[PDB]
């Protein structure tokens, strides 16, 4: 509360340690349908059905220009691709299976650099 505070978690390193991260998510062989913004014109459904669009080039241009005030910001960003792509695709497809994979492999280097 006013003048008491918890002790101060060193912050300085996120932004260089957030911006790793999503360099390992760019170059994983199963990246491919989240690299880019889905096509709205292109894709029946997407635009009425997913009420905010996310993907990794997004979430790159927001981080390099200090878009996100936190590294939980950031988190939600990334979990908004993987959410959006479960609320799309079918989990027995290729996108629903690169989706679950993407998503443990961000959810171990989160924890591992950070708690």
């Amino acid at each position: 509360s006013m003048s008491v505070k918890k002790p101060k978690r060193d912050d300085s390193k996120d932004l260089a340690l957030c911006s790793m991260i999503l360099t390992e998510m760019e170059t994983h062989e199963d990246a491919w349908p989240f690299l880019l913004p889905v096509n709205l014109k292109l894709v029946p459904g997407y635009k009425k059905v997913i009420k905010k669009p996310m993907d990794f080039s997004t979430i790159r241009e927001k981080l390099s220009s200090g878009q996100y005030p936190n590294l939980e910001t950031f988190a939600l960003d990334v979990r908004l691709v993987f959410d959006n792509c479960e609320t799309f695709n079918e989990d027995d497809s290729d996108i629903g299976r690169a989706g679950h994979n993407m998503r443990k492999y961000f959810e171990k280097k989160w924890t591992d650099t950070f708690k």
